[PDB]
């Protein structure tokens, strides 16, 4: 009986979304007497989309709840699942209750089923159905009370007829949570499992990758199945049956065994990298800034002046030189949602359209940087599609809505000159190989959680270095530690053998980088570099 | 019970279409006698066609209630929706009601549900329908008194049997709104939303770009809803009920977050860049004004020296030249509508025919100047399909409908000899780079919404960029105003750490010195070859 307690509290990762679907259904539901005054229309239909198993089945249960509404549950499967009138005489029937007992929440869990697309259907009685659906959605008045709520994997799914501005007007996306959202949605999941005080469930939440709320419920289930296999394979006993409490390393055996639904699914989340971290490339922050951060922090400004920023950046640069950090960082100090699309995705999805559906995303979320990885896979100069899709989309993408496109290619001299026009991604910003401090910096985060030795002195390897790229500078780091790792188990092997400094290599020693940068070659060339610079005036 | 005063007025931006609809059905159903006296004829079927959420659907209510005439629904959803001798039931009994009481209207709201394409129906009970209502449709008696009405997204979804001179003759499409009918729109939706004294409505309309008369409903509720966030969180006091209005900023909020779903939807308007902004390209001027201009004001002449106008142009000039406003000052001399196509879009939907639909729409509109942009991405000299479609619609265009087509070209020496035949683009105007007149005007519209200092010498900047084309030129005010900006950003900054040590404005307008640094990095982006090439071209050819 715990449906009728379910609140917004036991819903997982949808804090933003919980709030905003609060705003539109359980204020209206409640104070209907100030949106009539002022003259607000609550939403008619509101469609919940997004990968399977984030949880969105749950929010029309905990907005009724919570709202003292009535709910009435439509379950596609269970209406297609009956004959040709009982399915009609069902649907009917239940929108005549919510009438009866407004204000009421009627909830199609699998919208897609009872209305796909029209040309899908191949039949009498399932567009019979779908156009029942649509008339009664026409019949429920403005002032009736009743709010329909829908949920389905894809919007695109859905019959085009339903998303008219009278049927289902507000759609709103519960996508793949953020470490927030999965730390809630593992609390939410261990209230009845008891937890060894060993857990850091932070940690866990932080390390789960592509996991939405019933992955994470599996890997729950997963890590009691291991303690209770570790704890009876030795073992029924009272006493041990009561010392039963799932310990982290069950979790992590859980996580490492755990194949994610929702690792192909793309993310929507403002990136950790603060600029502290990126050192240098001075001359890039301020463009970016100017590029990007003054639009979004300062309007008033633009507005006083008249200027519509560009909203189009081209990141040109050697390779391996943190173009991605970059944006990630800009992305950052502007709070802006963060996008990235490798060309390799764009194609295998173009070839499995989804151009604009990446835009629309971008759209949705606040204020965010729409970064494109490599480009001159896309803009070559089957690709002649997705090109003109992508120039369309920016061609008609308003440069007020505060998206910004910021595309990153090696070779810029082979990206078609169609984007590089002005009022598309007109905005050529260099990015040279890393000096000193974004040297120093680079060695720093390769080597944040690897032990090393106080001898080493990384200013000495950023100086000695001068001219290494970033995969230069982190292929010297990992040849360390495979050094210092190859150094451990030989001493290990070397204690086992001797049993017929508990720790006889604990931390990374000045030696292991010294032979590790004897062998280190740059990989970009100077004619590379020279190229580089004069693609500026090239163009 | 607002259904039956939903008048003329209730109706948002169709009022163009408002007014030829009540030609159409008001005044013969309102004087049969004058009509029949002389023998008109009046429609039989009038299929409305549009984006969604235009208010096509309120048309037929409010030349119904006007006119006096019984308004008879029929929606597709609803007969679809029931079995199947009861849907054909019905289909005959609205029509038999119709007869009974006329004159009448009836209007079919989703005629394209009923009556879908003959390879979508894949049915009988279906199929049966169609022709039912095709029926019905050829069984009216032409003095009967009833017509009939109908709503589509787009007509070609309808079965053509449908599109019959008998059956569905006239098709009035009601396109997305301009800014003076969003402004209708936006005061039609605010009639019991209270607004506050700040809120300059004419502004909303003439921001909100690609809205439907639906969209503005969103944007009314949304920034309504606005106020009620900014009172209650800083919050049930009567009181403050009653000091609930939405103000400007609420608006201007909700137009940034408003996603309209007709952006990508064309659009057909008169353009207000008159020619006198334009400032010299004089030369091009007698040019355009012989070819768009003295056809369309004085057909006399052209009849009395029986002279067919030639209805193609086509711009070739240096990239960043201003050729799209060219074409668009000769439409506002001519108040002839005017319909800009991209190459990258006539493409994308041919991908995702069409090029007929664009000439059709222009062929609906009055006098129009049909602009294609980019005219190097279809005729290059896949495309070979679309080149055709277009090549055919040229020639297929009678000259004394007033459509000329005028396509911009940076490079003109690519572009297919087809299309510059005698026949269809046989006109060839050279759009050079911005002269010294010229170049004041496109620094002045850079700088029109932009405070400057007033020892800006615009005319010293124009004498000074004697050969930077129209792009270069605005490269330059945005730098100055980039630069601007960072200048009163740092101020602020600077202001604010002294204000925690202890000129309102510090950089209000755009010191000639923000001009000074601009100039220095700027450079001409069109070589002294290109030009010459471009000069060539003409005899070239
Ligand atoms: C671990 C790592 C590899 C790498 C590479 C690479 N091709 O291996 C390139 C650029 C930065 C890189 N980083 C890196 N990673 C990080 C940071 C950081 N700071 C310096 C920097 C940043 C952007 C840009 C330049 C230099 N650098 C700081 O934020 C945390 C992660
Ligand atoms: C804002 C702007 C950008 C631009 C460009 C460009 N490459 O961005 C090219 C030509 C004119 C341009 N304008 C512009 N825009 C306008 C005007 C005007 N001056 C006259 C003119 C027009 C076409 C041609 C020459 C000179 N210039 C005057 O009418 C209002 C809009």
């Amino acid at each position: 009986e715990k449906l009728n307690e379910i609140g917004y509290d036991d819903i997982g990762g949808c804090r933003k979304q919980l709030a905003q679907i609060k705003e539109m259904v359980e204020l209206p539901l409640r104070h209907p007497q100030l949106f009539k005054a002022i003259g607000v229309k609550p939403p008619r239909g509101i469609l919940l989309y997004g990968p399977p198993g984030t949880g969105k089945t749950l929010v029309a249960r905990a907005v009724a709840n919570e709202s003292g509404s009535f709910f009435f549950l439509i379950n596609g499967p269970e209406i297609m699942s009956k004959l040709a009138g009982e399915s009609e005489s069902n649907l009917r029937k239940a929108f005549e209750e919510a009438e009866k007992n407004a204000p009421a929440i009627i909830f199609i869990d699998e919208l897609d089923a009872i209305a796909p697309k029209r040309e899908k259907t191949h039949g009498e009685v399932e567009r019979r159905i779908v156009s029942q659906l649509l008339t009664l959605m026409d019949g429920l008045k403005q002032r009736s009370h009743v709010i329909v709520m829908a949920a389905t994997n894809r919007p695109n799914s859905v019959d085009p007829a339903l998303r008219r501005f009278g049927r289902f007007d507000r759609e709103i996306e519960i996508g793949i949570p953020d470490s927030i959202g999965r730390l809630e949605i593992l609390r939410i999941h261990t209230r009845n499992i008891r937890l060894a005080e060993d857990v850091e469930l932070e940690k866990i939440a932080n390390e789960a990758h592509g996991h939405v709320g019933a992955d994470l419920a599996s890997l729950c289930s997963e890590a009691a199945l291991q303690q209770i296999r570790n704890k009876m394979n030795l073992i029924i006993d009272a006493e041990v049956l009561n010392s039963l409490a799932v310990t982290m390393d069950d979790f992590r055996w859980a996580l490492g065994k755990s194949n994610p639904s929702a690792l192909r699914e793309t993310t929507v989340e403002v990136p950790n990298v603060t600029w502290d971290d990126i050192g240098g490339l001075e001359n890039v922050k301020r463009e970016l800034q100017e590029l990007v951060q003054y639009p979004v922090e300062h309007p008033d400004k633009f507005l006083k002046f008249g200027m519509t920023p560009s909203k189009g950046v081209l990141f040109y640069g050697p390779p391996g030189c943190g173009k991605t950090l970059l944006a990630k960082a800009i992305a950052n100090e502007c709070q802006a949602n963060f996008i990235s699309i490798k060309g390799p995705e764009l194609l295998t999805m173009w070839f499995g359209a989804n151009v604009r559906d990446i835009f629309d995303k971008a759209r949705q979320a606040a204020p965010c940087v729409l970064f494109f990885d490599e480009l001159d896979s896309i803009a070559k100069a089957a690709a002649d599609r997705v090109i003109n899709q992508l120039l369309t989309e920016m061609d008609g993408m308003s440069a007020k809505k505060n998206v910004f496109i910021i595309g990153a290619t090696n070779r810029p001299d082979i990206i078609d000159g169609a984007i590089l026009r002005p009022g598309r991604l007109d905005q050529l910003i260099y990015i040279p190989l890393p000096d000193e401090a974004s040297r120093v910096n680079i060695l720093k985060a390769n080597l944040r959680k690897s032990p090393i030795a106080r001898d080493v002195d990384i200013n000495f390897l950023a100086k000695a270095t001068q001219g290494f790229s970033g995969a230069d500078l982190t292929e010297i780091c990992q040849r360390a530690c495979k050094q210092a790792i190859r150094e451990s188990i030989e001493a290990e092997i070397r204690a086992e053998s001797e049993k017929k400094d508990f720790d006889p290599v604990p931390e990374i020693t000045r030696r292991h980088f010294e032979e590790a940068m004897r062998f280190a070659r740059r990989s970009v060339t100077e004619n590379d570099v020279r190229k580089y610079e004069m693609f500026a005036q090239t163009l």
